[PDB]
């Protein structure tokens, strides 16, 4: 699961892509998304 300040990931990303229950992933960038 993705942790909170972790990357859930945008564009291109392979990794975990699901946060944390209660933090919410947010695109700050096209390619970073950070779990909030």
């Amino acid at each position: 699961t993705q942790c909170h300040y972790g990357q859930c990931g945008g564009i291109g990303y392979s990794g975990p892509t699901v946060c944390a229950s209660g933090t919410t992933c947010q695109v700050l960038n096209p390619y970073y998304s950070q779990c909030l």
